[PDB]
């Protein structure tokens, strides 16, 4: 029997509106009872904990940032990855020079040095509110970052890849999210090392917990579950990896195998 259950949002429990259908939320609030729930996303922490209080009045263990953050509703932030620094602030004297359109995750608050297009309509598509501090680089260089995000034209951006992978891949992680976002984030930290994490400090064990996922992120967290299931618009991967591929996160793909899976709770 399995009593633990860990979902991706995107593209997962969320549909492609970013809506959790009423089946899925039901079946959800019915295994919360006696049983362990995990949401896992990419997301900021506070996105994350809004999704869980606006279709459950609660929040639960929660997997963020890909990895970088585990956090428990009593305990509250109890894995906190982040750049260094250091690397950060050698990052940031490299960068400006260069003169680019930088924003910068810290402490769960999305900053930008100046007020333009580029980060307006990234806050817009990833839907997160930002603030304007023209005095970032200090915020960063002594508080740290979670991570750092260029925003500029797919040309440029390439090129900004380019160089700043070659000059920081040793101490950090640097990949395009999409055509206009280069992020860099702290290096080896993933869902799957997130999840063992949380699995070593809860005292779970890999036969009782159940992943949904449909990324090459949640792939990670596969190696450390005992059953894997993919979405059927997950890439062909996660599929090939997974144990049953249930229905599309538009429909209630979650629902249709959750309600078949042996589990305690519920009686
Ligand atoms: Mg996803």
């Amino acid at each position: 029997m399995y009593r633990v259950f860990v979902f991706d949002l995107d593209g997962t429990l969320l549909n492609d509106n970013l809506e959790i259908s009423e089946k899925d939320r039901r079946n959800i609030e019915k295994l919360s009872r006696k049983c362990y729930v995990v949401f896992a996303s990419g997301r900021m922490l506070v996105s994350t904990l809004n999704v869980e209080k606006k279709y459950f009045k609660r929040t639960f263990p929660t997997i963020a940032y890909n990895g970088a953050i585990v956090y428990l509703p009593e305990e509250g932030v109890i894995l906190n990855e982040k750049i260094p620094p250091e690397v950060a602030k050698d990052i940031i004297e490299y960068i400006k020079p260069l003169n680019v359109h930088w924003q910068a995750y810290i402490d769960d608050v999305l900053y930008s040095e100046k007020d333009n297009e580029e980060i307006k309509s990234y806050a817009r598509h990833s839907n997160v509110d930002y603030r304007v501090e023209p005095n970032l680089s200090e915020l960063v260089s002594k508080m740290g970052t979670t991570k750092l995000l260029l925003i500029d034209t797919p040309e440029r951006l390439d090129e900004l890849k380019e160089i700043l992978s070659e000059r920081f891949k040793d101490v950090v992680k640097v990949f395009k999210s999409f055509p206009t976002y280069l992020e860099i984030v702290p290096k080896n930290v993933d869902k799957g090392k997130a999840l063992r994490f949380l699995r070593e400090r809860m005292n779970w064990k890999k036969e009782e917990i159940v992943v949904f996922g449909d990324n090459e992120n949640d792939l990670f967290m596969f190696e450390e579950a005992g059953l894997r299931v993919a979405m059927e618009n997950a890439i062909e991967k996660v599929k090939e990896a997974s144990d049953i591929v249930t229905l599309t996160n538009n429909d209630s793909g979650v629902s249709y195998v959750l309600e078949r899976i042996s589990t305690d709770c519920l009686d």
